[PDB]
DNA sequence: AATAAGCGGAATGGGG
DNA sequence: TCCCCATTCCGCTTA
């Protein structure tokens, strides 16, 4: 099953959600949520994992601190905006 | 207050 | 057994 990661990465790559989510600096891979439309990308996520409950911002945002740690992204100190490593921008 | 983002400990669930 | 990779729940903090 794709990581969530992959899941955004992925988004932001093909432009299918432009409205949910875009790149702030692409060449450092930091990447912004709307504040009025991401709930329709977390559902999303949700929806492609087959979760029992409804996805939501507030949960999605749960896994991605976990990653904090391990580094595929870290959060950004600006509203909604988060940051990919060089290692998972290269791949 | 109302609204919202941000946080993480802990419990619980996936699929090896 | 026990790590992977989250998901879900809850209470708290900050803006
Ligand atoms: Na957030």
């Amino acid at each position: 099953k794709i990581r969530l990661y992959q899941f955004l990465l992925d988004l932001l790559r093909s432009g299918d959600m432009k409205d949910s989510i875009w790149w702030v600096d692409k060449d450092k891979g930091t990447f912004q949520f709307s504040s009025k439309h991401k709930e329709a990308l977390a559902h999303r996520w949700g929806i492609q994992k087959g979760n029992r409950k409804k996805m939501t911002y507030e949960k999605m945002a749960r896994a991605l601190r976990n990653y904090g740690k391990t580094g595929e992204v870290k959060k950004v100190k600006k509203k909604l905006t988060y940051q990919f490593s060089g290692e998972v921008l290269g791949r």
